[PDB]
């Protein structure tokens, strides 16, 4: 929660959707789970996504949605749907090489004057190099996005997939 209009941060240059596509776990996020992974498939910019989890017991949480391009200039500029009951949420690719990491930032307005966000660095591996990690959380904190209440998701105490 924070004051002013959401940031911002300029999206990923020439975005590819087509090499986005598949596998990436989760490595740190704005705590909103173990092993997090999100899937995405091409639809036709679109993308069908699946997310699961998995829960201190061994169970398994997982929910389905879709991304949409909000717009026809930027095709990093999504939006994520899950249930028919929520609206979209922003899902702004800020950088990725779709090899290796990808930053991912979300922002809703409480009126104009305060709002909430939220950043995920996710990864093609279960791990990044620190110097990568460092270097997305620099495009964070250089557009006025706080991230210290970032948190290392446990990559560790997961099947080998």
């Amino acid at each position: 929660f924070h004051l002013g209009k959401c940031p911002n941060p300029p999206v990923q240059e020439n975005f590819d959707v087509n090499k986005y596509p598949g596998r990436w776990y989760e490595i740190e996020k704005i705590p909103t789970g173990r092993c997090i992974q999100a899937n995405y498939s091409l639809m036709e910019g679109k993308i069908k996504v699946l997310n699961q989890e998995l829960r201190a017991d061994g169970t398994v949480n997982q929910i389905e949605g879709e991304a949409t391009p909000v717009n026809l200039t930027e095709p990093a500029k999504l939006e994520v749907k899950f249930s028919w009951f929520m609206p979209s949420a922003p899902y702004h690719i800020l950088a990725t090489d779709y090899e290796n990491y990808a930053l991912v930032y979300s922002c809703t307005s409480i009126s104009q004057s305060f709002h909430v966000d939220f950043a995920w660095i996710l990864a093609r591996n279960v791990a990044l190099p620190p110097e990568t990690v460092d270097s997305l959380k620099n495009i964070l904190t250089s557009n006025n996005i706080d991230v210290k209440k970032m948190t290392v998701t446990d990559q560790v105490n997961c099947p080998k997939l």
